[PDB]
């Protein structure tokens, strides 16, 4: 028959695993012989899960750090790029709140449907590979790499280890570069800075970053696989069953059960330590933007595992300026990175930007409607110095690269689309 | 057995069709008894479809104009509603361009599957929905009417007459107020400020326009019906069987077998006028924002049918300042108005709001990383005095309604979300 | 100002309450005042929800018993009307099995995306209206009710309180009649006759099924709500903090923090009877189909609500003549309506007969080719005595239908379906 | 800065199309440079649409012909395979009936949203893919290639050139084998045998072709490109601009103003001829089942181009034994491979062995409720010596094959479920 997709033997997944520096302190507890008894005859190829996962793990080792802003629709996206970003972060939070399958708007607790996050990954890869094509019938090198790798939120896996694979699996399919995944309970799952967090033992977390790096393997790509830890603020646990949450058990118990629990830096501490096996990087959600809480953090878990890449949320749940001054601010990112955060992200900036803007310029029209929006139409031309494009909005959403199209099946079309535009007239 | 939802007699629509205001001048070339024939033993309600229909209408009478902007996400409406907008447009090139079912970015070319605009729809008024819902447990009487009319996009209705009945269906099933329908050849649909566009016979489009009504007389709503004309500019035709046509035709085609025809103001004037019995509003595409146009237009469309209502585009396709002094935009809307332009919008607002935001935003962090994101949380703590809500981000998405709703069922939840939360201690 | 849809009154919601005989043996513990504080100021009419559940009601008591068929197409549930049935069961199995979002192949485990299932629920209603619609213009009075009550699977919730509130209201706004909820782990969900199941506490349950009563009051419809119980075979409970479970609790536990516990007929009977002032009907998973226990657990149940209903799945994971002779299954849902078994349904007999004909086809087609399928075209001519009208296609599917809209719309069309067709002059 | 999926260079494409006999008699009339310039950066690999391409061109040499049944959910394509076939077809006409993106019934006229075909596509190859997992662990090699190449229909393309592109490429990337394109106006699409057809110009079609052959190029796979016309039934044409068509204008016009045309096998036999450059399959529809009409229609066709391959469809919308003796009938697939149909299939076979199956047991279930499942249920284990495998429906749709995830992840796990459950003991 035929030979596409054959999947490797099992020797050939051992080979790599000993020799590739890829996965040089990465605990896998199943085998190479598992892997293959799941991948069935035939092993699809995942191109933009591979480049993504492949490019950037090298980021993380060449730049100084890797940052990102939370992208919720592909312009977005196209965008966050276009200005000189070099990943993509896909907030769980911003698709509860205004883009999952549902349609409906949602706090941020995993009541949208389990595929919203990887429809989301897809979108942003197809919406990246349209600049691409955009950039290059037009010669536009400005940009290195349209198809930046897309780090995308796998929040508490919608149930449990198999919920885990599935949502992995799905987030491959769409090429997603690394995904993250938190110590919570699924059905009470919260943002990180909301309250009523109730984490899950120790060991099951680490059975859902088993499950994930599983996925990965069986899909046979490289994904980045980060572990998230809420034990900083959540004064619940689902139970005591595992000998390391015990010492924070307090015996106090809740009406549904749950046990209360000892929060702080110091289970975050130990659980980043049996996670760091298991995770790529290691992220702990914080109370406040604070650097000497996060040396602290850091210091700590380098003292066991010193080659461990960090992340961290630079997040608008915090109130910034009622924290720090605007030189701290400054430096802050930098200052995280030389501790090892070597990614580091702004989970809700999409929601904000979207919002913020569309309140200004609405309320703007409501007063003294067109004079609002030429406002805006001047400030789009401004930024063209600084590289902006989509001022020329049908170039920039492919009317140019369908018109080849066109031309290429029809040279003599009559009903192209640019030619006879009021953007080649007006722009 | 029951008598939820019992179509109504055809003596009942006919009585209606004959007394309500309504349908003033309104023509059905098909009977009340087609209606019923139409409907089953059931009929649905459509409570968001009927409301946003009769709120619409009354809005295009009692106001001195209605305007609105482009929204392609749910948050982007209620912002527009935040800010006082009375109505949201759903522009089907926003959907094309980031907001449609493929998950591709489109060109305005009738690319994308043809219920996406039906599901954003359903989004914005699920995302409404939600702000009310959070508005009266908040007590917040500031915004009268969070349910506002939704204008959306219809395009050439992707096929035959039975196309647009269902995209109409559909449109009405997820609750729209009004649908626009342009007189292009579907298969060649073009963005009205974009070239290669060609259109359909007068009488193909007075089919559509009466497959839109029949869909929500089949409904049982009284939605807004807008027809839009494209012969300012499309210097193309499929067929010259119309005899309203022909005045234009000019026996040139070309090799696909279109007619070359003759564009400008003429031919919108008498395809006005044959579609103004069928259309609660006329709209006709331009090439510039010209005042002076737009009163020949709407002067000639009147002589005819005085009270007949338009609509104006007032589209980021132009380059505003290039054409018009900072003077006339700002009374631009108003001008308009009182020639009878009672439906203005601007098209590709989010578009160009959402993009241009994203950029600046990004471009900042990509040279400033946390300083950048800091002023943009500044600037909405400063809009806080003009109603802006969405700092406070949980909230906005209905943390505080899914609190409510948790302890409805079980007041003494320990899981619920705003208590602990860095919002509810740093906002 | 507009009166579409406006909210209730706490009063005439409390009087509902007090006075319909729908609600006589019906405990809510939240108030009427609460209901209303989640309504916003709009609520949508769900027409097929109040419908379909009113019928569903009234023909538990006025039929001897309600017996349906799983149903995971809408041509399934069409064949299932046309042949008499008068309930359509929407098996949670099925859809994971073959319709779920996913796209994926499931076993049933709570894999699949949580808005699957109300997604077939409004498939099957189109699919159901779409036949109301066509018997009415073809004067087809065979059928008395198209649109049938379709009881729809909730499973355990995917989550905690929140996930049930919102399947029940996306159920409703499909259009369901009524819908089931399980009282096993969601992250650990199992079909009933699989193993490796989990209860949650019996308080628990009792949050969800009255969280799914919260959200048909809040959306204002008397669904059926039906508990299911798995604690026949389940041997594993989340924990022992309900003193109502502790007496079966052992008090040996597993690895994940499980507790074991004494399964078989007594913990149902008991968590049927807490169950009971919280659903319509209850429904006890069993090993087998056997009709002394299910007179035990009927008997035992109505000793303390003598006027509770009670549903029975008759599996096929069962080996039915591995357990009955055929005098034993011909009697046995006669034998179950006596004792109060007032819902009765066969899972999986959409998979079953799906999979099978589709098999018995292909492995003929393999062999004889065309002879094979003619077989199968002459049994569809042979029952058309019993009233089979699917072997016309073009109608069944409704050309017809649109035909009469394109007519509508022109009169004179020369694209109409039916005219000229291979069914109009072949059939 | 990675090497994974850098596109090939024009010289690469060149000498593929010079040299690979797959290329043989295909005709591009665009270049490998236009290819390239098309596909960015980086070209996704697209494994399921290149395997499938390949094992299809293999069968329609290798196999006396490629026999198919119309397969509308994912289980039916496993059963088809199951039982020996060695291709899926997926029949657009389906999926209009009882699998579209809308939700709705349709009939077959391009009502649903283009993108549901291609989400089939996905959902069978994801079944098979299944199946494929379930084998491999269970050490079934009883089926040799569970992955059978899927044959899907394009329609007319759901508008232009570029409607028709954009349908290829979803398809493609869905994993399709190959894909057939009519010679119908988008807009008046029909069934073939349904009446109301309106052909398009014969260059028209070949653009068509054109743009499916481009999508697949850059999309860099070889998909298999089928050419359907349905010029023995339609009576009507958009337009005679093209003089290969003028032999059959009679001059007469409709009130739409489309033109009245002769049809026969006559304008097949040109329009195959035509299209033969452009088609690695060709496709007449016919009235009847007719080896006669056939034969001429092949011997025509292959007198000028003798390698060309026919497909013929097997249509339920033929009443066969009104036209056939049992004889005929019997010899009909085998006399048709002798003429060069080489791809034949049951278009509707799904719709009809579904609709019939629940028909029949739900007519039975209403008189005799448990005795007509166990009917099925007695036929099912029945067919196991025949090869069928679903009556144990756990491990069909893969309880097994997420245990192994289970184990592989926790081989301690205490919640698996095959161990424990009823078809482990009574099956
Ligand atoms: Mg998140
Ligand atoms: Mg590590
Ligand atoms: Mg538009
Ligand atoms: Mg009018
Ligand atoms: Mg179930
Ligand atoms: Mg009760
Ligand atoms: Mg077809």
């Amino acid at each position: 028959m035929s030979v596409v997709g054959t999947p490797k033997s099992a020797e050939q997944i051992q080979q790599e695993w000993d020799t590739n520096p890829r996965w040089k302190d990465v605990t896998r507890t199943y085998s190479a012989e598992d892997v293959v008894a799941l991948q069935g005859s035939v092993v699809e190829e995942h191109t933009l899960a591979r480049r993504g996962a492949e490019v950037l793990w090298e980021q993380l080792h060449d730049l100084e750090w890797v940052n990102a802003l939370g992208a919720l629709t592909g312009n977005m996206a196209v965008q966050q790029v276009r200005a000189g970003l070099k990943a993509i972060y896909l907030s769980g939070w911003q698709v509860a709140g205004d883009a999952n399958l549902s349609g409906h708007t949602y706090p941020d607790q995993s009541l949208y449907p389990a595929n919203s996050v990887p429809q989301v990954v897809r979108r942003i890869n197809n919406a990246l590979q349209r600049a691409d094509q955009i950039a290059k019938i037009e010669g536009d090198t400005s940009v290195e790499n349209w198809l930046a790798p897309i780090v995308a939120d796998g929040e508490a896996g919608f149930g449990g280890a198999l919920n885990v694979y599935e949502l992995q699996k799905a987030l491959i399919a769409a090429g997603v570069a690394g995904s993250h995944w938190e110590d919570q309970l699924a059905s009470e799952k919260k943002c990180g800075h909301l309250g009523g967090k109730v984490l899950i033992p120790t060991q099951q977390h680490i059975r859902t970053l088993t499950s994930a790096r599983l996925a990965a393997d069986v899909a046979d790509v490289p994904t980045v696989v980060i572990a998230r830890t809420d034990a900083e603020a959540a004064t619940l646990i689902t139970s005591d069953v595992d000998e390391r949450d015990q010492p924070f058990i307090t015996g106090e118990r809740t009406r549904e059960g749950f046990y209360r629990t000892k929060n702080g830096i110091e289970p975050c501490i130990a659980r980043a330590k049996a996670y760091a096996p298991f995770a790529d990087l290691i992220w702990m959600e914080t109370g406040t933007p604070d650097l000497e809480a996060a040396r602290q953090f850091s210091e700590a878990v380098k003292a066991e595992y010193p080659d461990q890449m960090l992340a961290y949320n630079c997040s608008p749940s915090f109130n910034w300026k009622k924290h720090l001054d605007d030189a701290t601010i400054a430096k802050f990112q930098k200052e995280l990175a030389a501790m090892g955060f070597k990614f580091q992200f702004i989970t809700l900036a999409g929601f904000h930007a979207l919002n913020y803007s569309m309140f200004d310029l609405a309320y703007g029209y409501a007063q003294n409607q067109m004079s609002a929006y030429v406002e805006l139409q001047e400030r789009e031309f401004a930024a063209e110095e600084r590289g902006y494009t989509a001022t020329k909005h049908q170039r920039e959403v492919g009317a140019g690269y369908f018109d080849r199209i066109a031309t290429t099946v029809d040279p003599n079309s009559s009903t192209t689309a640019l030619t006879g535009s009021t953007e080649e007239g007006q722009f």
